[PDB]
């Protein structure tokens, strides 16, 4: 009864025998709480879209071999099912690799337990993986294909392969099999490279359908005459039409100007191209979900993307633009739209010293330490995300200041340094590989390592985390490890079992929300005034990174829905480098929540 | 074990020995939904409030003698029982006449069924009537009394009886007997009247204490030695402290100007004085609670007041100057304050005419209509509120127009008169009297007579409605009447009928829907809406009555909508009953239509 496919005669594609072309946003299901799914899938379909276009990662679907999450928040079929109820058609884009600002582009960490792995390409370990991947998802994704009743028109294979180093032929073919044993013949299956042959050259492949993306910038008629190289028949599409750009701590927020993304909007509907906007919702990186750019430079908390639906889902001045261009097209919805939610600023919560990490340990690491003659990684000490603690002795005396250093440039990728509980400062990839610091002989070294996410393009993306080489001591490699795995997210939901530099702590405080109140609770953003850099958890829930001394984002996202009226809420931040609360003035060690964003500062 | 006292001594209150002075404002449950009465209590705490001041209208919990309603949005114990856990005290006014610009003055319109009954005084039939409602309502005050563990810390008798023309000092006595019987002897028992001794005369009685009330334009001195004048010892109180004023359709919407208020309330409080701010929030008068002044001038739907909380219960710069002026004196609660609701225009809905009121006797009207040789009142044919219809024939040939006139000025309040199904016109109390008509002998001649409120203050509290009088057609009187109740409520309820049981046009129901999503965690929300093109009617949202709308005299356009009573899913079917002209005739659908809005306009031009 169902059909889609491409019509080479059209230059177009069928639905159910008809002319159809695709008006598609992009929304990360892993950015948005589940709670607040219906509502930016509904604002999508106001705007004129006919589909929405998503990722699934792999890393947050299967934490480990044969461990599963596909309940609550990472339920991808209910999703799919919700967009579907709602009248739009999906692009799926299962990866296994995504790229997409996320954590090691989607991979799991623990393929990097072997390491000599070859991502992306067809090293067998790497293949057999993904097999037993694909065996689980794409099962799950058959039912949900627009043939058997469900919303899913069309599958891309990766994910701008052409990008990549490897040029492995046969690992697109290996895939493009395995997506054809598990979704049938007739799914259309495509891949989406830059606009431009040197990217098409290694990823393009016969029978995927080759599309293309680009942004404001390109000239577009070169960007399809691209496309057209490889496909001289079917639609022409543009899998990411660029809505905006992402952001790496350190460097200036992006904006792309509205004018700009409607203008060449309306230039590529008119050509009769399908496409997709990247972001029209961006959402957040919650807890330890944002990946990296090499040379080594992390992309913050915030995924706003300047996007037509800012990261908490509010109407912006370009979703009105360019849902002003769809209806020169296309008939849109009738009726009021979903309202931006309201957003009200709870205020300043003052906070008290918990436990500092190096006091916690039993908490953190109630299985004890691994021993190690050298530094071991993350992978190796089997902790994913967050933070490891690796302490050793002072093997002489440093009553005058001697040279820490990892001479390989292997701290990866911050480490907060301690002596005998005495901060001595910071170590950091790429551009602080040396820290002078002083103790007795015999006094505890201690550095926190902080994986400030993995790099989710180019070559480096097997990104181990750690103390990825050794550390020297005046000249000489420092050995006996004591290295803790950190249950940080264990630690805050129990209140770590309790039931200039200052050391890496843990603060807490309580604030309440009265009952009965039809319009409370309500999102906020939490801001850090004071602060240094550190990570946040309000009931438990990781909110994500701070970082208001790098910038440009200053606040983060709190969706209402974690928050209580039946008892107080908690709020626990753990920070890194210098918290406001050595001072004889309490309500200096305090956060704020404030009702309007600050992801732009300067 | 505790304790509420006056110390005569030291011209205070004392709270379990402590001195203590009260700083109220007045909220009226009647007038907000069950739904948002945490939302306003909590907003008044926030402001530094340490007291409410409520009213009892007694005509909202008893319909009918030995009926009566206590639950839902009806429910008093619930509303002081979430008072006092708020931590909130509360100066309870159960009247049994509460004036308040509300229907009657909370009187039960049943009263009036002694024609000759002299409500507010010593009058057998009325003391019966009061008594027992006060042996209903006031054993359920009493274990909310402070002593008794509640919130309930004072209690007036009455309602300004200075005021009026009475004087039967009976009356006052048998209360304050009636109110001991039920309430004990500790309870302190208080009377507000205006602070002039020509008020104070007729208001005041002996054991129980004198307040006053003033506002922004009075001399706090000479008011407060008026009080004195009464009351030579104990606490200073105004218990009526205006931060703003009522409205009458077709005036000009009343305000009172920020600084004005926050500049009397920091002397009244440097004073000592306890005080009570009237309005704090003012709600709403849904369905047909408003009351009216004499000459007859109807309060419209909105009791928005100008007061510091708006009639949404929005946070106004008048909220932060009086919360200001309180911090001057105390400590004011700690935390952000619970906001401004979130407003949505829904937009315009369509909607088209169902059935002429006419054409709906059957369902308006089920168990028949009642005749008689002479018009008679609503209170004689058992309707209170609302709607109407009186039915005659012509007794002679109209072809040339003839007058149809009440000549002793008996329309209350207003008829919308129809020959054989063409409308005529309007007759109105006071400013018309006469229509010239027009139809064939024997022709059906229909007056649909609207109740707009009973006045609620002076002599002429005892307003009956309906045709009063008679009628006459070319000064002959009109003879032969067949009279429908109409129950609008319960019809409205059954989309006439159509859901089961389990220049002028005629009046008519005109019905539309519209949809809301569900799984979107901020809707619905409050709205306003709004009638352009309509002219006089009434207005219902899934069956609520949310009250009365005139655009064609204003100042209020919009009326509240409180997101409650809105419905996911499931289409939300809104029901005008339009009285005079519709906008609904021309090859035009979509300007039969109301339009939802997100700000009020109650204060236009
Ligand atoms: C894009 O390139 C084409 C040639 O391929 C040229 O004709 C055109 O001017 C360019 N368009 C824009 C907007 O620069
Ligand atoms: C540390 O101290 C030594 C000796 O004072 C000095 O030469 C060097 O520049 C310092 N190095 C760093 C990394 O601060
Ligand atoms: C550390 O140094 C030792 C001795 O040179 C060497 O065996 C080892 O490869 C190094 N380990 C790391 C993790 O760099
Ligand atoms: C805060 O609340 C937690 C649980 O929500 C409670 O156990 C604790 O006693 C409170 N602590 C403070 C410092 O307010
Ligand atoms: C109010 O009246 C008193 C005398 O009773 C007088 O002293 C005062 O001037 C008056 N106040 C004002 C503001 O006129
Ligand atoms: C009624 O009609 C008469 C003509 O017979 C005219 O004198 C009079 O003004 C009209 N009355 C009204 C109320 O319009
Ligand atoms: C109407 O007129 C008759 C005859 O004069 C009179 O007896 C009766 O009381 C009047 N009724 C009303 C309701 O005015
Ligand atoms: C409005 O909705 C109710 C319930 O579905 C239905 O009975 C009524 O017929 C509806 N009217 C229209 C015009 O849809
Ligand atoms: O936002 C930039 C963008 N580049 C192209 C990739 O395919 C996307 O996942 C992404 O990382
Ligand atoms: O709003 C005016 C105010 N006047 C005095 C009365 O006591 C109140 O009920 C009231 O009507
Ligand atoms: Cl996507
Ligand atoms: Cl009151």
């Amino acid at each position: 009864q169902r059909m889609f496919e491409i019509d080479y005669s059209r230059d177009s594609f069928l639905k159910d025998g008809q002319p159809f072309r695709y008006i598609s946003g992009s929304i990360h299901y892993s950015r948005v709480p589940r709670f607040y799914w219906k509502d930016r899938l509904l604002k999508m379909k106001m705007a004129g879209l006919n589909a929405i276009q998503t990722y699934v990662p792999w890393n947050f679907h299967e934490p480990w071999p044969g461990q599963y999450q596909f309940s609550e928040d990472h339920d991808v079929e209910y999703f799919l099912r919700l967009a579907h109820e709602l009248g739009l058609l999906v692009i799926l884009r299962p990866g296994p690799y995504i790229c997409a600002e996320w954590e090691m582009g989607g991979l799991p960490a623990w393929l990097l337990e072997k390491e000599s792995i070859l991502l992306r390409s067809s090293d067998p370990d790497y293949l057999a993986a993904v097999d037993k991947w694909l065996g689980v998802l794409l099962p799950k994704m058959k039912p949900l294909l627009y043939q058997n009743g469900g919303p899913v028109i069309t599958v891309q294979v990766e994910n701008e392969y052409g990008s990549y180093f490897a040029c492995d032929f046969d690992y697109l073919r290996f895939l493009q099999k395995r997506f054809r044993h598990h979704l049938g013949d007739d799914v259309v299956l495509f891949t989406t490279d830059g606009a431009h042959k040197t990217f098409l050259k290694c990823g393009a492949l016969q029978g995927l359908y080759t599309t293309v993306d680009f942004g404001t910038g390109s000239n577009i008629t070169d960007a399809f005459l691209s496309q057209r190289k490889c496909e001289p028949k079917g639609p022409l599409i543009n899998s990411e039409f660029y809505t905006g750009w992402l952001d790496h701590w350190g460097q200036p927020h992006s904006t792309i100007k509205t004018e700009a993304v409607a203008s060449s909007l309306y230039d590529i509907l008119a050509r009769g191209a399908s496409v997709n906007l990247y972001m029209f919702i961006g959402g957040t990186n919650f807890a330890y979900w944002n990946g990296a750019n090499s040379p080594y430079a992390a992309q913050p908390t915030s995924y706003d993307y300047d996007a037509p639906l800012s990261e908490a889902g509010d109407l912006t001045e370009k979703y009105f633009a360019l849902r002003n261009i769809i209806q020169k097209f296309e008939k849109v919805p009738e009726g009021p739209i979903p309202p931006s939610t309201p957003k009200f600023a709870y205020g300043k919560v003052t906070l008290e010293k918990l436990k500092t990490v190096g006091a916690a340990l039993d908490i953190l690491c109630p299985s004890g330490p691994i021993k190690s003659l050298y530094p071991l990684t993350f992978i190796q000490v089997k902790q994913h995300y967050g933070f490891v603690l690796y302490r050793t002795t002072l093997p002489q005396d440093c009553s005058n200041p001697a040279p820490l250093s990892s001479p390989l440039n292997g701290v990866h990728d911050r480490a907060y340094v301690a002596v005998d509980g005495i901060p001595q400062g910071v170590l950091e990839r790429n551009n602080v590989i040396t820290l002078n610091i002083t103790g007795k002989a015999g006094a505890t070294l201690d550095l926190l390592v902080e994986n400030m996410g993995r790099v989710n393009y180019g070559a480096y993306i097997n990104d181990f985390k750690g103390l990825v080489s050794n550390l020297t001591l005046s000249s000489n490699i420092l050995t006996d490890w004591t290295i803790f795995p950190l249950d940080t997210e264990d630690a805050v939901r129990s209140h770590l079992g309790g039931w200039n530099y200052t050391l890496p702590a843990f603060y807490m405080g309580n604030f309440s929300i009265p009952s009965g109140i039809p319009d409370l609770p309500q999102d906020t953003f939490i801001q850090f005034p004071g602060w240094t850099k550190g990570q946040v958890w309000i009931n438990g829930f990781n909110l994500g990174r701070y970082w208001p001394a790098r910038g440009p984002q200053l606040t983060l996202f709190v969706p209402q829905h974690i928050l209580m009226t039946s008892a107080p809420n908690t709020i626990t931040v753990l920070e890194l480098e210098w918290a406001p609360c050595s001072s004889d003035d309490p309500e200096l060690c305090a956060v704020t929540f404030v009702d309007r964003p600050v992801i732009g500062s300067s």
